[PDB]
């Protein structure tokens, strides 16, 4: 008799044992290189070893193949063999034939179908058993992307909230983000931005092979984010005025973009610059399997063109000039993704730098990596994939000429200024910044620095100076707040017994984070300036609301310079700082009992820091595990310089476990304003 089935389940459990129970929504949801429970289950009679022959096929994409690792067919069996396809049978009782379906360590991931064929007696019975995602699997020792820790694993992989670290050097803030990778429609989402891709379009099926390497799928979905032109997922813009979209600083997480992205025919969302870029990489890396984290570099020396020596030429005051010439990033964003790299010597497993965020290039404009991380400390640049671009990243050097008002062009000393400080990402499992410097670079002057220097043809720098035994750093004494008046100062140390007469030019600009500098916001300019021997001497500088406010960036960063001339032997030091602006906190509480499908409120406030009225105020709020939409309350009356603005949202969290609630605050005059809660959910009945 033919053999003829009821239904399938391919189960809940499975979830639980591949990492993907969130993402097991309609869907079956596996990672690669591991076995899977799915039990068939039979009308009548069960399936006879002695007469029924079943044979199983999968299929992945639009042009499926055997050679291309992008189609496979295989027996049920009672073991394992070759191949790495399987299928074998772990259980029967009554009608219900229960069994074991593993892929291969390195199957290629997407949507797969899952179809049966008999071969009974001669009579042929074939039909389709259902679909399921395939995925990385850093749990599986086989595949490339994995990690020894569940630690890491459940860091890089599976957490969907993190830190990316902006502000400045010196005062490091984390602002929140909802990477939500296994927010409902978004793993859709990201294998529809892989079916778009360039690749996909010229091929398909080679494409579909070729996503077996999570260093290719890094490459492709780290490319559709904003480079490549054509689609593309976020649309860039620096300029300072977004009103027709959501400005960059805006967006507290990843998923409304993604979403925004899908819902309007898949077209550039407005307005992302380098952070945005990378926590979307983050979140579609992630939510594909594999383990990515966002870093974040202080003084990075971004479209540079891989230039080692950055030069700057700078009048009576220090002031730039070159209109031709590239500032320096108070910051800028990446991304650093784990895989064994078998297209390079070996050895370099590891994190690899995928940055997003085109670059202009050695012929055009484009993005960058993957890159061993190791390579860029090791210095060698000859690495595959744009190791001579991150290398300058976090290694060019700078030189600051003053210029001499007959042609010539004096050097200045700039000790304030070191490219590539204080590298970031969230520790592991705790919400404390890890400083990840040491894994791009060795200590200054060591025995290894310039081992990797020789290897990157560097070299040039340092062991040099002029030596005038005068010092001069910025100062700012305390913390200082978005909407203050404050002051910051020029600090100068003389340790000799010379008194000098000098020139000290302050002054101060409000800045974007990428480097452009805006009108000054207070200047001091001092030419007969007495330091007296062996002293220190500190200048003030005073920083106005009034005057910073017009032109102020959401970033809330101030650049402060100033030059100090000593005119008998001509010598030029200057000193520069980015001081970041501190917004209210965010206030908020939590009330109720936090439980699994059960109303939770959340209350959210700040007090109003500025001199002045508040309008347009509206919340924003979201949290992979505690709401399934983003949501809003505009708040209608004015908030005056006094006083506080409190609401109310109603959450319905679905999912046990730890999550960040992450909110903003935006306002006609008060932008961007940023806060998380750590929400612990537990248990209903
Ligand atoms: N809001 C804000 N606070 C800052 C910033 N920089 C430093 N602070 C805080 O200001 C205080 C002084 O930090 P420092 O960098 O030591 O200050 P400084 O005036 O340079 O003094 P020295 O370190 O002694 O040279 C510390 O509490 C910092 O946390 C900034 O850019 N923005």
């Amino acid at each position: 008799e033919l053999v003829l089935e009821r239904c399938d389940l391919e189960l809940e459990t499975n979830g639980r044992d591949h990492h993907t129970a969130d993402l097991c929504r309609e869907k079956l949801v596996v990672r690669r290189g591991q076995p899977f429970w799915l039990t068939l289950h039979f009308e009548g009679r069960n399936y006879e070893a002695s007469v029924d022959s079943l044979t199983f096929s999968v299929v992945t994409g639009p042009a499926p193949s055997q050679e291309a690792g992008t189609k496979a067919r295989f027996p049920l069996r009672d073991a394992v063999e070759e191949g790495d396809w399987t299928a074998t049978v772990v259980d029967q009782q009554d009608c219900t034939l229960s069994l074991q379906l593993t892929t291969p360590a390195n199957a290629p991931i997407g949507l797969y179908r899952l179809s049966l064929e008999a071969s009974t007696g001669y009579q042929g019975s074939s039909f389709v058993l259902g679909h399921f995602i395939l995925l990385f699997n850093a749990w599986c020792p086989a595949d490339a992307v994995y990690l020894d820790s569940e630690e890491e694993r459940q860091e890089y992989v599976l957490t969907q909230q993190g830190f990316i670290y902006q502000g400045s050097a010196k005062f490091i803030k984390n602002i929140p983000w909802n990477f939500g990778q296994f927010e409902d429609g978004i793993l859709d989402i990201c294998l529809i931005l892989l079916d778009v891709n360039p690749k996909f379009l010229k091929n398909a099926g080679r494409d579909c092979s070729r996503r077996s390497s999570p260093v290719y799928v890094g490459r492709v979905v780290s490319g559709m984010v904003n480079c490549n032109d054509d689609q593309g997922v976020l649309l860039g813009r620096w300029d300072n005025n977004y009103g027709d979209g959501v400005s960059p600083m805006s967006w507290i997480g990843s998923v409304d973009i993604l979403r925004r992205w899908k819902n309007h025919g898949c077209q550039r969302v407005k307005y992302g610059q380098c952070w945005v870029f990378a926590a979307v990489a983050c979140t579609v890396l992630r939510c594909l399997g594999i383990p990515t984290r966002v870093v974040t570099n202080y003084n990075s020396a971004h479209d540079q063109n891989s230039n080692l020596l950055i030069e700057y030429f700078r009048n009576e005051f220090g002031e730039i000039q070159g209109d031709k010439s590239e500032m320096i990033w108070n910051f800028h964003c990446w991304v650093e993704s784990w895989m064994t790299r078998p297209d390079l010597q070996p050895g370099y497993e590891g994190w690899q730098a995928l940055d997003p965020t085109p670059q202009e290039k050695s012929e055009g404009t484009y993005c960058c990596g993957p890159v061993p991380v190791r390579a860029i400390k090791e210095g060698d640049l000859s690495t595959k994939y744009d190791a001579p671009f991150v290398f300058a990243e976090v290694n060019a050097d700078v030189v600051d000429w003053i210029q001499q008002d007959d042609g010539s062009v004096h050097k200045s000393i700039n000790r304030s200024l070191i490219v590539g400080l204080k590298i970031s990402t969230k520790s592991v499992g705790r919400d404390e910044r890890e400083d990840i410097t040491h894994t791009y670079k060795y200590p200054e002057g060591s025995s290894e620095e310039r081992e990797a220097f020789t290897r990157a043809n560097h070299l040039n720098k340092l062991a040099e100076k002029e030596e005038t035994g005068m010092a001069m750093r910025i100062r700012v004494g305390q913390s200082m707040n978005m909407g203050s008046d404050f002051d910051v100062f020029a600090h100068i140390t003389n340790n000799t017994a010379e008194e000098y007469v000098c020139r000290l030019l302050l002054c101060a600009r409000t800045v974007s984070y990428n480097g452009i500098l805006g009108p000054e916001c207070g200047t001091k300019y001092l030419l007969n300036l007495n330091l007296e021997p062996f002293s220190e001497k500190s200048v003030p500088l005073c920083i106005l609301y009034e005057k910073y406010r017009d032109c102020l960036t959401e970033s809330n960063l101030i650049k402060v310079r100033a030059l100090l001339v000593e005119p008998v032997i001509n010598s030029y030091l200057l000193a520069e700082r980015d001081l970041y602006l501190e917004n209210p906190e965010i206030k908020i509480r939590i009330l109720g009992e936090p439980k699994q499908k059960r109303k939770l409120v959340a209350e959210v406030s700040l007090q109003n820091p500025l001199p002045v009225a508040l309008e347009g105020c509206t919340f924003t709020v979201e949290g992979a595990g505690l709401t399934e939409e983003q949501k809003t309350v505009e708040i209608p009356d004015p908030v005056e310089a006094g006083e506080e603005v409190k609401v109310r949202m109603d959450l319905l969290p679905l999912h046990m476990g730890l999550h960040k609630l992450v909110v903003n605050f935006e306002s006609d005059k008060l932008k961007a304003v940023k806060g998380f809660r750590n929400v612990i959910i537990g248990p209903a009945l």
